[PDB]
């Protein structure tokens, strides 16, 4: 089953991507499955939502005990060198925590890096009945 090893906050950069120190090693991470406005959009730019998703996951790792990254069973790096994970704040999952609050999507899957993508899609299902944020 996938396994969650512990990591050191290095930076929050967007509301999609964080570094961490990983294994000894600064790492970019992406947040599998979600798609977040963007504040470092390549062509748009900043986008509606992306100052607050950005602000969202910043707060949440800068202020958490324990970090930890949880890679799915497929590839664990994108073509941009990012690893590819779930990552978790004193145990709650921030790709999970933004789609819940209406701050993301969840993206086109790719299997088989879809092991959380029925809870993801749920919690977008609430969010969009709550209309919150982005969904409002």
């Amino acid at each position: 089953k996938l396994h969650k090893e512990p990591a050191t906050l290095i930076k929050a950069i967007d509301g999609d991507t964080v570094k961490l120190m990983y294994k000894g090693q600064p790492m970019t991470f992406r947040l599998l499955l979600v798609d977040t406005p963007e504040t470092k959009h390549p062509k748009k730019g900043v986008e509606k939502y992306g100052p607050e998703a950005s602000a969202f996951v910043k707060k949440m790792v800068e202020n958490a005990k324990k970090i930890e990254v949880e890679f799915d069973k497929g590839q664990r790096t994108d073509k941009y060198g990012r690893g590819l994970a779930y990552i978790y704040a004193d145990g709650k999952m921030v790709n999970e925590a933004l789609v819940r609050q209406g701050l993301a999507k969840v993206a086109y899957v790719y299997k088989p890096n879809n092991t959380h993508e029925q809870h993801l899609r749920k919690s977008e299902a609430q969010a969009k009945k709550e209309k919150l944020n982005i969904w409002s």
